[PDB]
Parts: structure tokens; C-alpha cells; sequence
């Protein structure tokens, strides 16, 4: 699609049977997802909140439907504020900002 930036670009995100909503966030370098779950192995993460770090679980190779794009990735999941889909997402999708 071509997304406008009048509003927050928030997109419909699919993980398996889990559909959500997340930010699209040139901003971020990684994604990452508080209101999933996935099974299996991961590996821990540090990520940046409020107390100094937060850990967050890493999982790889996961299939994820972004507004309606089918791409595989590295998501992250712990707490966040919001939702956010990361540039390592994007890439994967091909994304690009124009003007
Ligand atoms: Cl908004
Ligand atoms: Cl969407
Ligand atoms: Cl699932
Ligand atoms: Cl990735």
C-alpha cells in the first residue's frame, strides 16, 4: 500500500491466529510486540524502557503478515508501549519512504 502520515501509520499485523494492530516506526530498528505468543526456543534481549532495560524475548524466523504482506523475520516480544514494526520488518517488506 502507500501510507500517508497525517495519522499514526498503525497496520493490521497477523502472527498465526493472532491478529493485531502495530506502528510502522522508521524510527526503530527492531520489532517488537506486546500481545502475542509464540512457541518454542528464543534467546533474551535487552531493549531500552523506562527502569534503564527491559528484557524481551527474541524469536527468529517468524512468519508475519503485515497489512497483509507476508514476510519472515526477527520479532521481539516483552513489554512496549505500543506495538511497533521496525525497520528489520520493513526491509524484509521492501518498504520505502518517498517524497
Ligand atoms: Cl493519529
Ligand atoms: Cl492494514
Ligand atoms: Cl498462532
Ligand atoms: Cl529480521
Amino acid at each position: 500500500p502507500q501510507i500517508t502520515l497525517w495519522q499514526r501509520p498503525i497496520v493490521t499485523i497477523k502472527i498465526g491466529g493472532q491478529l493485531r494492530e502495530a506502528l510502522l516506526n522508521t524510527g526503530a530498528d527492531d520489532t517488537v510486540l506486546e500481545d502475542i505468543d509464540l512457541p518454542g526456543r528464543w534467546k533474551p534481549k535487552l531493549i531500552v524502557g523506562i527502569g534503564g532495560f527491559v528484557k524481551v524475548r527474541q524469536y527468529e524466523q517468524v512468519p508475519i503478515e503485515i497489512a497483509g504482506h507476508k514476510v519472515v523475520g526477527t520479532v521481539l516480544i516483552g513489554p512496549t508501549p505500543s506495538n511497533i514494526i521496525g525497520r528489520n520488518l520493513m526491509t524484509q517488506l521492501g518498504a520505502t519512504l518517498n517524497f
